[PDB]
């Protein structure tokens, strides 16, 4: 921790390039357009929300960027990567119109989306995919997703795929944001990787929103400590070019004490005195620096102003910031939260109106209007000449890529549709499919195998000779692997996921860790990844609550996919065969980069658990993929039930069957759900067209399409919901549901699998009690069956066990 | 960062107070038990797993522990909290044996608990109630965990609640995981809450896994870095005593710097080396370095030890940690990780037994025998004696509190039973409870308010100034105001929830925050934190898709239930009233600190919308806590339905029935479902005991003892299936399910329920279609009532848009 005061002294301060009066006038401008539509919102008492104390903190410094370092995206590149503080987002709608790219009627419409010409609160790519390109407002999430967004960005440049060097990473944060485990939780990765290509801008407001982040302490010290502790290029911007004259004369060196030893609290009052308080309370501690503002008038004392809010220091932070190499910068912005809102956190409108000397009059003030700047006007000429030599305007959004992938065929994936000699695991299979797709000329330089740490659990050490590991083992090794960091796996798989949007670059992440490590470890990040139309593979290993045995409770997976459900935009596959993760598979890439560009990604769970694959029944392609087929049916004369399975458990319900038939005469229709999801999903969609369109003919949910009305059970290596949530679509009268519903413990998969009641005792005891509710037989059968069967009926339930 | 040397000079160490060669010896027992234990489960070739090679480069750091520091618990405190790393409880596992805590059996049922007395994988609480304490093994949660574990120990004894001051919070952690952004993403906190009674112990093997952790680097200086530059005391144990004599002859200074120069992975190709190439390449690098060793054999050379691995070297850093006051403390200790396995890392086991000197012949090798100490022999009584002077044995944990709490009972919260005198949220009516609660002699002061930043928002600003916010605003303030840190804040809560067991002391946290970021953010935590067996509130605030409507799609929450149902022990609500919220959070009291001691947590969302709030039906207190209760029916000529609604949106499914008695002479019975999770939990438990007792008689679900037959309607502001989960159990032919499936977005409540297809008008079409399906009514009046509503029936699906 150095002294605190700006780390640039003016000696070494470059000259600002731009005209100071003239971007004052534009910036004014913006900040009272950014209040206006967040007051014209409020106006309408829809509890609309919206902030405004932040973006005026904040303003100058992202002035400075627009005009003078933000380059848009061009024909060689995406351009700067910039990842705006959600919040602020008015500031940027307010801006955005004055260069004319957004309508009034577009402003008037701040946060009022349902109807088509709205605007969102924050970025949400989803809502505005022309516009928003990073979803930051989910705080902690900004700075960790830049941080592997830069190393992507690296990535490319070194993979050869994409000139990159010309971009720089922004990441927007604010000082209590800093807070959250994620946004400091990685920054020594910016460091192993010399990320000089990323630039954490944190507003250093001293406050978060119920108070300070630190009010005993000094937050600007802590962060510069532990981000100089963790490498970083550390640029603090503390003071105003009013202070620059006290310090020089400052010989006793007591101003500087006294800065250093204020706490955030003590300056945060003085935030809310006088001149006088100031020069009492702060300069009055010592005669020395009394005496310094001795000779000053109170008002000169309160015109004594933070970096943050001054072009020139920000300008050097920045400059400095964009000429460093070798690792990442943090610029640490002191400014005043609520800045020049008084009143604030008609009379405080007309306030900012003179305070920033805003150009509305008397007579429209009372209209909230709009500020525009004249084609021709000297702000209007500025304004867009400074974005015009920048490349152009951002934020924008490209949401399709341009060039045409020959993708591989099915046919492509024809050894994993044929029958398997050896035993092997739908993880097996992916791995194999993903070398099919290694094969493909056009897109295999595109695939980005990603790993944390463990490759040989999940069978993926194969695939380092063949592609190398990413090492800037060598800059050129195509598999990502990131180590104990799922987030930071995550974030790595969200920037590869999303280069078809922001490098018009098509890159096809397969993310492959513990399941249970997924959407339950980084949910906040998979929902955010939806939100930036992220489209990619994220595979979820040594999936299913009784496969991964050994592991136990913190490891055995029966629910990501309840998990992953939650989220529109991603799609779920259970697979039990090989085959079917070869048709899914291929149907994603088709899907996400082929020309239909569907934004998407998927979500696919496989096993460690290995067992005969069997070769893909003729024609059962469409039946896969939309999550559902019959495998097969066995003869009985005794009764006819319908068995459902997906996952690993699919063999055990097909063993169930066998003994149906075998012992009971009791036949049965076999299916493979491929994805009970996908056909819930499917369901719902059906009920609700019907729901809505009463006089004509229902829709029939595929599900339905496919089964019949004969009793039913379905058993998963998930809790009953993954299986229960199709029921309203399955035509059964009967549809009974085995799931693993309950905490994981440690055993053999045969073991767990009777534990949870899934496997084929449980299976064929739940089938014949439906069969004796119906008097197809007789209750003391099923009784004979559950002793037969060595079942405990009065064991506690396992979601209580 | 210092230099690559230890820390603590060996003219500074303390003399070794105990007895190393007989502490080797039973150091060496338990080595042989742990890899036995592991060896006979991987023989029964169940795919059961195991790891050996983690807790032999860390079993000296242990044993010097366990020997010397480690509290257990005791009459005064719960002794010293010890997070084991997760894959080192062979090791614990062994000891434990060794201490005649655990049978041989069960050492045999290692990883095969499901039939009893067998043992868990790793550390989990609610496998083994009586031994493990931390859940450990989803990396990166041990040490932000520890951290607020730490805290809130200060928390106790500043509150004047517990005499916490002779605990030490230790955290061991292995160095790869500390690449998980929740391992040092809030390190600087310890610094700020100067938590000297915390010590993080990071295994220093510079590998993780499948590589080192940075080949490339030193993790060493790199975890010393940033540990340092957050304030933290970092202790360095990096050589051996066989490296003092070599370093204080070394004038030169070269060894330090080749120590220091050496990366990560060249210090491990020497270990799978010799002393020969040592000499040469290590050691050659100078001739000074050369120099040092000239006169040395290789043998001599080879020998030279990591400090990790010296019980001096060790001892030292721990004693000093344990005189460093006003901050933590961090251990580096620097290991070997596939230690005394070397070539491994059933007879090659001999080679481990021989460099350990195990007493067991080749003879009696293979059948993998394992190594108790008699009573009365040396070893035994070092062992015991040891132990007893540090109170006891750990890890060891107790199930239930001793003391009684004298709870409020309902009535206490009588006057959340009536009718409310203005429109207030259900998140008014949660904080209303609270204080019912705080006036309460008994848990007044056990109760844990905690909030991240946000506290205004859900109106907890008022507590603040009763019950004041912890600040060590003072050390004796009652809320924990833990920031923009939703993780910790969850860290803090789980300490909170689960000192009954750990100090035996009841304490009963209400964590609010935006449900949006509750187990979409935390919910590997909160999976934890039921294995941990927590007792607390977990309060989703603003939740409800179209309840938060401002704030859009990162905020909008309509599914968190769906998130909290997969977690066995978390009891969710979504309740509509403020009575409701009364008669839940009293139940949920007397459930988890009444006589009962319940294992269970709560969750409840609560909302931020203000409407009328009627009083509470006469008796529906039962229903209420099971699920549903009638709330009212509404008579009608041409047609009866049933319609039920949760949360916010069940006022607008009571509008509904309005409208269609007045509009359509349609009668209804209209039910407030306080939990559709529990209901269909409770429904699942019926079926699965009834198909497991064919001959007795069936038990029938809580909502069927509600509902009757008549076709059926509900709406909730969470996606279709938190409402569609007890389809199998409603006992209604027609069962049609409204949701808010989709993305969330900006504009007004009204607007939001509308896009959802969730609001009145929703509910009235969907009841009407159902009698029409009946022929009860005309198709036409379902078509024209989607116009007379402005119901676009070709609007694309909530899910898509
Ligand atoms: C994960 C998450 N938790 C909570 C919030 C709610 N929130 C909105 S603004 C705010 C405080 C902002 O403080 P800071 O990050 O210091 O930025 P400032 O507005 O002061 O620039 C919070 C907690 C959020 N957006 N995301
Ligand atoms: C969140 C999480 N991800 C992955 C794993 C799987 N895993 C088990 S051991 C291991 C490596 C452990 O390395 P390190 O933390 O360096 O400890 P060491 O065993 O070397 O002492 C990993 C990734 C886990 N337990 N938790
Ligand atoms: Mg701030
Ligand atoms: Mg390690």
């Amino acid at each position: 921790i150095s002294n605190y005061i700006n780390t640039i002294p003016v000696e070494e301060q470059p000259e600002y390039p731009g005209n100071l009066e003239l971007e004052r006038r534009i910036r004014s401008a913006i900040r009272w357009n950014a209040i206006m539509t967040v007051l014209r919102a409020s106006k309408k008492d829809l509890e609309l929300g919206g902030h405004m104390a932040s973006f005026q903190s904040s303003a100058t410094i992202y002035d400075v960027c627009f005009n003078h370092f933000f380059r848009a995206r061009n024909e060689q590149d995406g351009g700067d990567l910039v990842y705006f503080q959600g919040h602020i987002s008015p500031g940027v709608y307010a801006r955005a119109f004055l260069e004319g790219r957004l309508t009034q009627e577009q402003l008037d419409n701040f946060r009022q989306e349902v109807h088509g010409n709205g605007l969102s609160s924050y970025p949400h790519p989803k809502l505005m995919p022309e516009f928003w390109q990073f979803p930051t407002v989910s705080m902690g999430l900004g700075p960790i997703g830049a941080i592997y967004q830069a190393k992507f960005l690296k990535y490319l440049e070194h993979r050869g795929l994409k000139d990159t060097s010309k971009q720089t990473v922004y990441a927007f944060l604010g000082d209590g944001e800093m807070d959250e485990p994620e946004s400091k939780g990685a920054i020594t990765i910016a460091t192993r990787e010399k990320l000089d290509n990323l630039v954490f801008v944190i507003n250093c407001n001293l406050q978060r929103l119920d108070g300070p982040v630190t009010g005993n302490g000094k937050i600007i010290n802590e962060l510069e400590g532990i981000f100089e502790g963790a490498g970083w290029n550390v640029i603090k911007v503390m003071w105003g070019s009013r202070w620059d004259e006290l310090l020089r004369k400052d010989t006793s060196g007591k101003l500087i004490q006294l800065m250093n030893e204020t706490v955030d609290g003590d300056y945060q009052t003085f935030k809310s005195k006088d001149g006088a308080y100031v020069r009492e309370h702060f300069f009055g501690k010592y005669p020395e620096t009394a005496a310094l503002v001795a000779d000053w008038t109170d008002e000169q004392i309160w015109a004594l102003n933070r970096g943050g809010h001054d072009p020139k220091k920000i300008y050097a932070a920045f400059k400095k910031a964009q000429e460093t190499k070798g690792k990442a910068t943090v610029i640490l912005a002191h400014t005043i939260k609520g800045y020049g809102m008084g009143d604030a956190a008609m009379d405080g409108v007309r306030h900012i109106r003179d305070r920033f000397n805003v150009p509305v009059s008397d007579a429209d003030i009372e209209k909230l209007p709009y500020i525009t700047f004249p084609e021709g006007s000297e702000e209007h000429t500025y304004l867009h000449a400074q974005r015009q030599k920048l490349h152009g305007y951002l934020p924008s959004r490209q949401p399709n890529f341009t060039e045409k992938l020959e993708l591989p065929s099915l046919q492509d994936f024809g050894a994993l549709l044929e029958e398997q000699s050896k035993e092997i695991s739908t993880t097996i299979a992916f791995v194999r499919a993903l070398n099919v797709m290694l094969k493909n000329k056009s897109i295999k330089d595109r695939l980005v195998p990603i790993i944390a740490d463990e490759a040989r659990t999940f069978g993926m050490e194969g695939l380092f000779r063949q592609i190398g590991i990413y090492s800037p083992e060598d800059e050129k090794g195509q598999i990502l692997q990131e180590g104990i960091n799922e987030l930071g796996a995550g974030c790595s798989w969200l920037a590869a996921a999303t280069s078809y949007s922001t490098n018009n670059l098509p890159m096809i992440p397969f993310y492959i860790y513990y399941s249970m490590f997924g959407f339950q470890r980084i949910g906040d990040l998979c929902w955010a990844a939806g939100d930036q139309q992220a489209r990619g593979f994220l595979i979820g290993g040594t999936s299913g609550r009784t496969t991964l045995n050994g592991e136990g409770l913190q490891h055995e997976d029966g629910h990501s996919h309840i998990q992953s459900l939650t989220i529109p935009n991603c799609i779920s596959y259970d697979p039990a065969y090989a085959y079917e993760v070869a048709v899914i598979m291929h149907d994603g890439l088709e899907r996400m980069y082929g020309e239909k560009q569907e934004n998407v990604y998927y979500y696919i769970t496989t096993l460690n658990e290995n067992y005969h694959m069997p070769a893909m029944p003729e024609g059962a392609e469409e039946g896969i993929r939309k999550g559902i087929y019959k495998l097969e049916t066995i003869e009985g004369s005794k009764g006819k039930v319908q068995l459902l399975g997906s996952g690993s458990i699919l063999r055990h319900v097909r063993e169930a069957a066998e003994i149906l038939a075998k012992d009971y005469g009791v036949g049965s229709d076999v299916y493979s759900v491929t994805s009970f999801t996908e056909l819930a999903r499917d369901g719902q969609d059906c009920e609700r067209w019907n729901m809505l369109h009463p006089l004509e003919t229902p829709r029939v949910p595929y599900i339905a399409q496919v089964m019949n009305d004969a009793p039913a059970v379905a058993s998963t290596d998930y809790m009953k919901l993954f299986a229960e949530q199709v029921r309203t679509y399955v035509p059964a009268d009967d549809y009974r549901v085995l799931g693993t519903d309950g905490f994981g413990r440690s055993d053999s998969r045969e073991n767990l699998r009777h534990h949870f009641e899934v496997d084929a005792s449980y299976v064929v005891v739940a089938a014949l009690g439906e069969l004796a509710k119906r008097g197809e037989i007789d209750k003391k059968v099923v009784a004979d069956a559950i002793a037969k069967f060595n079942i405990d009926a009065d064991k506690v339930n396992p979601r209580l066990a």
